[PDB]
Parts: structure tokens; C-alpha cells; sequence
């Protein structure tokens, strides 16, 4: 509301935004894996 | 087509047009009944 029925809307630069989303998500996933590896190394250092 | 999805459209003077439609349909129905009566009278005149 208040759009009548269903309306079409158009997104700005969807392809470029998709590319940058892939880059940022890949970097975040690398960060996650690296943080797990660092925690495991700390545990090994404790033992 | 080519209207996207479903669109709302607005009719000009719907109430006045309805009134005149009722008048014309009533007159046409009266004409139909009267024509049947005239045919029946002609048949009776034949007999």
C-alpha cells in the first residue's frame, strides 16, 4: 500500500551490485575460516 | 498487453450511463412485449 494491485519497479545497477556482493561475501567467508583456524591454533598452543 | 500486471482504470459518468441504460432497456422490453401482442392480434384477426 498504496500501490494499486502489483506494480513493476526497476533496480539501479543490479549487475555491479551483484559483483560487489560476491566479493564482500567471499572475503567475509575467508575471514570466518581464518578465525576458526586462529582459534584452533590458540587451542593447540594451550596444549 | 502492454499494461504491466493489472492496472486500475476509471469509467466516465457510470451512474448517469446506468440510468440511461435502464431507460433504454425498459423501452426495448416494452417494444418486445408490444410486438408480441400485435402479432397475436394479427393472428386473431386472421381467425
Amino acid at each position: 500500500y498504496p500501490c494499486p494491485n502489483t506494480v513493476d519497479c526497476f533496480v539501479s545497477r543490479p549487475t555491479e551490485k551483484t559483483v560487489f556482493t560476491v566479493f564482500m561475501l567471499a572475503a567475509s567467508g575467508i575471514c570466518i575460516i581464518l578465525n576458526v583456524a586462529e582459534v584452533v591454533y590458540l587451542i593447540i598452543r594451550a596444549c
